[PDB]
């Protein structure tokens, strides 16, 4: 209702109780974007992007862990928010390594699809001849969730692994301890040190400015 803090700043910052916001928008033509937060729990960004090829913008929240995979017992988040209905967009869960070699993305809500079609694509090695990515797994149940897995590289060469939920929601809480050890069953990674948690939207496209509300995030750490 209040903001503790708001910014229209590209790459504006703001932290309390260790938890950070990130206005984080780039690129050439950016369009006007604001993030407020009003709690640790609660914030909102809004944004104009214009409907141009690229993603142009990730405002989030971020959560840091600095822990080995082995040494966590528990590694869990909880999410609520309301989305629009247009534009180019995922609402994803960000969560990197120390050393920032591995990214981890769950997608929550998107305007694509899961089997990796729509107006924005996982990042993924491999398309099909009609341009969606290519799953590498197919309906993993992990976290407490279905999802279809897609790897790709960045352009710094590091390795991205992202999970788009199969039915997409806008409340739910995932079990992140358990995803990654899923993932290093199946050999992308060993015993990670867990970075950051971060939660927010990729921005491709929302011309005529879009609202997304973040009611409730919370991270549980032990
Ligand atoms: O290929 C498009 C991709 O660009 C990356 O920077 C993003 O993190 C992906 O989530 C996105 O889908």
């Amino acid at each position: 209702g209040m903001p503790i803090w708001s910014s229209h700043a590209p790459y504006g910052s703001f932290s309390r109780d260790g938890y950070s916001w990130n206005n984080d928008v780039w690129g050439p033509r950016p369009g006007p974007q604001t993030i407020s937060v009003s709690g640790v729990n609660r914030w909102s960004v809004w944004s104009d992007q214009p409907n141009t090829p690229g993603i142009k913008s990730y405002p989030h929240v971020a959560f840091n862990i600095g822990k080995p995979l082995s040494s966590i017992n528990t590694l869990s988040s909880s999410f609520n928010q309301e989305v629009p209905t247009g534009g180019a967009w995922d609402v994803a869960y960000d969560i990197w390594d120390s050393s920032n070699k591995h990214e981890i993305m769950l997608w929550t809500n998107y305007t694509g699809n899961s089997d990796g079609s729509g107006n924005v694509k996982p990042i993924s090695y491999h398309y099909a001849p009609s341009g969606a990515a290519i799953p590498v797994y197919s309906n993993v149940n992990v976290g407490g969730a279905t999802w279809n897995v897609f790897e790709g590289e960045g352009p710094d060469g590091h390795k991205v692994i992202s999970l788009l939920r199969t039915s997409k929601t806008n409340s739910g809480t995932v079990d992140i301890k358990s995803i990654l050890q899923w993932i290093k069953s199946k050999g992308y990674f060993g015993d990670i040190e867990v970075g950051s948690v971060q939660y927010g939207v990729e921005i491709t496209s929302s011309p005529g400015g879009k609202n997304f509300n973040f009611n409730n995030w919370s991270v549980t750490s032990k």
